[PDB]
């Protein structure tokens, strides 16, 4: 495993965070960082890449000492699905294998969600990005549903101890906290087992 390109990731962007950039400026100079990582997937441990079956899995790699970020490997397994749900943090979402469906949503005046934009496919490779001010609402999906998909997800904070929501078509609010699927997190830090 290449988890020297893990180690890489997370300290240029620790270094592009203590410039102290606004999030446009953030987020679009992380853009290339994380494409740039999940370009070749030949890092991931495998503990951190298994699919489960009646649920996607969130495995966390890394959390910012700061908790500036949150680096999760996230996995798909068959044509799995989240409800329309937010974030309320900024967010980049770099994918890197099979595929997955994103579509944007937006609420009326009355609390009910409908789709704002394009359904989007990532391929492996291509990043995308995600905060309250760019919009912060949407589904994703599995793009197929014979094979695992894995995006590698990036979050302005401990993602799984942000307390956000759930959305049904009616629009009624749920609180959610995701939480993660590991107890324990990979060693990428052991240098002397490489
Ligand atoms: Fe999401």
């Amino acid at each position: 495993l290449r988890l020297d390109r893990l180690r890489q990731f997370i300290g240029e962007l620790a270094t592009l965070l203590d410039s102290r950039p606004d999030e446009s400026t953030l987020l679009a100079q992380a853009h290339p960082l994380l494409a740039e990582l999940v370009h070749q997937d030949d890092w991931l441990p495998e503990d951190c890449a298994r699919p489960d079956p009646q649920r996607y899995q969130q495995y966390l790699l890394h959390v910012d000492s700061r908790q500036r970020f949150s680096v999760v490997s996230f996995v798909w397994g068959p044509g799995q699905i989240t409800p329309v749900h937010d974030h309320r943090v900024w967010g980049l979402i770099g994918m890197l294998r099979g595929a997955e469906y994103s579509q944007p949503y937006a609420f009326d005046a009355g609390g009910r969600p409908h789709p704002s934009g394009a359904r989007r496919r990532l391929e492996p490779g291509e990043v995308e990005a995600l905060s309250p001010r760019i919009g912060d609402v949407h589904q994703v999906s599995n793009a197929f549903s014979d094979r695992t998909s894995i995006s590698i997800h990036v979050y302005g904070a401990n993602i799984g101890a942000v307390r956000r929501a759930v959305f049904s078509a009616e629009g009624e609010e749920k609180p959610f906290i995701s939480g993660y699927s590991n107890s324990r997190l990979p060693n990428i830090w052991d240098l002397s087992k490489e």
